[PDB]
């Protein structure tokens, strides 16, 4: 029924780093026409593009539609933006493969965008502001970090989540630890090459390719983990070293039916078995995973023992164990090359970010069903199951 | 197979009128109770809101989330945000129909939002400025208004498309005057009341009620029309007068199967018979809704000449008069209440409120047929037809 | 030896007012305009212009300049601005007495200026904030009304010194209200005309003409001054109503030699027989003008008793009553017009505006000696003393 | 009558470089301990205090006073800041002197302070923005260095000088190398160290002490200066390297009457034998120091061939050129040991900066009379003479 024909991410940036002054499109522009050549598949064959994005202030009209005319689709198919949080990467694929089943197109391109440093500073004004000092918002912060019913930040959720789990500081160090050890290993072997797409950082004086993971910490050592500061909780367990980061990148996939792809002569990457979002506590909304998986394994008709590999995002390492506590899947197959502490997580781009990495890795472990599963902001899951074929 | 149980508009506010300091998603909140009120369903009961929001920045996390709990669908249900500018609010219903359609969804609510008016200004200021001046965007004009890929404001593209339809100012103007005439008989005569649910502005030195479109001019003379100055172009023909505003409103739709509304004992606004979107050149995006209503008729099986009541929103004249004169309706059938010169057009939310208006008024005059059409900046069109049952 | 030959002042202004919008340097080119063609003195002759003004933020550089620049003055001729708060318009009349003194200048025009209205908001942006929020700042709170080394504002000091002196709510509104009244009756007969000269606010939809003291109030009530709450200290005794407002004006005083007045034949306002400047402690700031009154005095050679007219400035009801106690001078030769709390406070500009209202009252009743003191935010002093020829 | 007993100044800073978070004030409370140190004077003593400083916008309340207050200056004595842009420094000085000599004081700190790194970004927002973006406009950049007659920068003014006095960009270059190489070598030799009080930075991860002229380039050569373009006018001759810079600093005077000098025992740095300040077009305000020199000596009765040593600060290449033109003074005898090219230009602190430059170089040459002058945009020069006892 509906298969991912491709896919394609860049690497991630770090905060500032790499992709500093560039903004979402240009990366999703990249990734776009890499699907469409990874496949064989013309810009002009491309029904739509769904690029979730959750921080596009100050970027223009539709910055979808901005990435598709920039990789070469033409002005006749039609793009749009959306969000979901954490979740707006995975939930696009899933939306681009309703547009298919219902007969709406026959080829999209979906997945997400995100420029967490190009989020600009905003206030509103067309008021005036007649006596009296007024706040900057960092959009990054209060439009992407911010709960919006009890006013913190998701860190703050993820030291609920730790309470309440009771895992200790040195469960999530040693977590974080090895995730950085696994994404280390996974890079320096060439394990994200097939995924990654080398971007060009357009310059001045100087043009600059960048094609690896910036993020990733090399020699990660407990003993510096476990002497950073809490972050959210003065007297907390969550801190930067157990934590994601703010990041940039973006990531899709190219989406067809089997039957079209067969027709097509392309070995698709999978086919997407199921899909499921459901809603949880905001408070605790690191337990978004837990209900969406289940939901997703129960639509597809598989047992957890079934999966062969998990993409479980790491937005905190307190919400991670957990996640994998309660589940119980074999904690071997979860996150193989590494999470998001490690990699990075660009926000809109995220849920993409780890369906390619989950369908890389199946294709070259051989696995045949995977699952990749985030949790989002706002109390709440999303969960897709992929079976190679 | 899927329906429009029931549904709801707050009124349109004008440009720092009315909703002046209102979040878009207290308008929201408000349309959602009133499409769970008027079908007799319980928050409870609803699996997802999706709402098309153009310009959310600042109103902190996922504004359509923070609309769905507020109006009380519980924390267990899924909530997010799309954009397809212009015609995202309708294109929200359709994403809506999808869930329902591929069997994730059983109840969900969709439309759109905006606030034009709470649009905030900002500067992306990550590095620091070490000298000069530097701009405060507004990114009402900038993320809403304004051509991506030519620069220029959709004012512009309206001209485009006058100068090639050869639509001169009269008869721009004359379109304009009728529109106004339309919509202010259509209010007096109480057309407005069932699609509207009043919106209560709370205050501080007293509660204000809102429960009437305030854009619409009473009276609207085509002297004072005739006498105006180009907008967009110093010596063009688009003005003030014969273009859409400025504005701030929410509207909705309770969607669900066929089957459930009749176990129900729910008496459907319609059948979702088909949708289409399709891309144009975005320098005469205003020619999108003919692409899209064609293809939407066609996915239908329905004729032009099938319709009875057409909606097509009015986001310039000239734009409106190309697409009338172009696909043929009887201008008698289109935007009978008057449309979004006088009605006003909060962005992300103007597709659910043209599916308002014309669902109640197919029930009032016992229409059968009925298509909602809108253009879209960037180059894009979208389109629906409803069949009422 | 040097005298005062004449003088004006424009109409003051209600904050955001009928000079919401018009920059300092308009209204003092006007007044020197009317300070000139008052003692038939052209603009060719003046040698220097002297302008404190306290909040010339983003107005461009040197405002003194641009007021002698509008004004006619000569490019040959210098100007300058300073700064001692509130007590900057007085000195600066003093200054300008000190360059003829000494031989360096034959003519001044010396005077203030101030638009509290047009003071913008500002933030240090040059290191750049690298995430979360930053306060934009009100520069006439921040750098005209707190004070730097306790932190709190002019009001608070106002409470300190109504503690320490033990004046209750009632006498301060008393204080008040016969402040409004009888600034009501001077304006309702005319004795504010003499001394005003016509501001003309360029439209583009009409000139304004602003020839009348806005802020004062008409018919002002006992009952709704005790009815107010206490704006500083929640639980103290200034209020907004017994304290002086923000404000906008200008005003000066041109000078020269008394040898120079009779060669010209002017019959000059007035001798500037002494001035004299003096510290307090910053915390009760309002008491200011008693050193500085008791030590002009002591330099002219008068006692208190040989006063026939006093100005002394109403910062606040409080400060105002403290100052008339210690002096122990007839109240009823004080004030005799009104003071700042029914006239306002544009903070550079008032000492000159004081000077004004001096020298006009002392004019029409011939009164031979006379005083103008103001209270300086930091600690400070500022008094002058006027004879008539 | 009246002497300059001691003087101090700190060392200039670089833009952004080792005062870049140092407020004003803090550096004005360092040189005014300095001069009382210096002078055997203790601050219980002082009667007033007046500093030059163009931007203080965002400080506070009169930071003049707030520098004093720091410096242990009792509360009793006052305090003030002005502004007449570049010549503050300097004409602060002979302010100070008049309140000497006419009587009204005995003991003064004059001078001046700024701080162009700590300068804000300001906009006038208590009307609001209805729509459209602003400008967040550089205070430093536009009441520092723009003119306000004609719009443009000071880099402009000094074209038209270049222009209309036919200097090339080589003898620029070499005038702006010499100054570069006579202050590399006199910060060498030690020449700067007697005038120069240390500063600390009050660090939190360490206290830095700086003694030492920052901007000062070592090594500057002939072939760097030549390859730089032109920084104001895209095909003009001022460039960065011709220009003075964007700079840090304070620096002060302690006056007093000769005879209470005597009485003290002091053997005072100069006794102040005239000063004046003269306007120019503004279009070429670095011509100010012609006339206001020649007026200078004329009151004191000097030629220019009577004076020994000459400071003439260096705005541009270009008009300092013109200046030592148009007097005809020995080019060895002015800026010996280097100018504001290579030392920087604080704006209200380079008139006293230059002035302790001039009375510690005339006390170890053993120079009787010198000059000091400096040009100051807005069309105006400033000048002063001094001689030894």
């Amino acid at each position: 029924s509906i298969v991912i024909a491709s896919a394609a991410r860049t690497a991630v940036g770090s905060f500032n780093g790499a992709f500093a002054n560039t903004p979402a499109h240009e990366l999703g522009a990249t990734v776009i026409s890499a699907v469409l050549e990874r496949a064989g598949v013309a810009a002009g064959e491309v029904n739509e593009v769904i690029l979730g994005q959750v921080l596009p202030a100050g970027e223009g009209q539709n910055p979808a539609r901005q990435a598709a005319m920039k990789a070469g689709v033409p002005q006749e198919a039609t793009a749009w933006g959306m969000n979901q949080l954490c979740g707006s990467g995975l939930r696009a694929v899933a939306l681009g493969m309703q547009q298919i089943a219902t007969g709406d197109a026959s080829i999209i391109v979906a997945g997400g965008m995100e420029s967490m440093s190009m989020a600009p500073h905003c206030a509103h004004l067309r008021g005036g502001v007649k006596m009296g000092d007024f706040k900057m918002i960092d959009t990054m912060i209060k439009d992407g970090l911010t709960d919006a019913f009890y006013g913190y930040h998701m860190g703050t959720t993820a030291e609920n989540v730790a309470k309440q789990w009771q895992l200790s500081r040195d469960e999530q160090d040693a977590f974080a630890v090895a995730s950085q050890n696994k994404a280390e290993a996974a890079q320096k072997d060439g394990r994200f090459k097939d995924e990654i797409v080398p971007f060009i950082v357009k310059g001045r004086k100087g043009d600059i390719t960048v094609d690896a993971d910036e993020y990733i910490r090399h020699g990660a050592t407990l003993d510096s983990m476990a002497k950073l500061r809490p972050a959210f909780d003065k007297e907390g367990t969550v801190t930067a070293g157990n934590a994601s980061g703010l990041n940039d990148g973006a990531a899709a996939a190219l989406l067809m039916s089997e039957a079209e792809a067969s027709r097509r002569g392309i070995q698709p990457l999978g086919r997407i078995v199921s899909w499921a979002t459901v809603g949880v506590d905001p408070k605790v909304m690191g337990t978004g995973p837990i209900p969406a998986s289940r939901k997703a394994l129960e639509r597809a008709g598989w047992k957890i023992g079934d999966l062969d590999l998990v993409e479980a995002n790491e937005a905190f390492a307190a919400q991670a164990c957990a996640v994998n506590k309660d589940l119980g899947w074999d904690p071997s197959i979860v996150n193989v090359n590494g999470g998001a502490i490690a990699i990075g997580h660009p926000i809109g781009a995220s849920g993409a970010r780890i369906l390619n990495t989950l369908l890389f890795e199946m294709k070259r472990r051989g696995a045949r069903k995977g699952l990749a599963t985030l949790c989002i902001g706002g109390g709440m899951g999303v969960a897709m199951c992929i079976e190679s074929l």
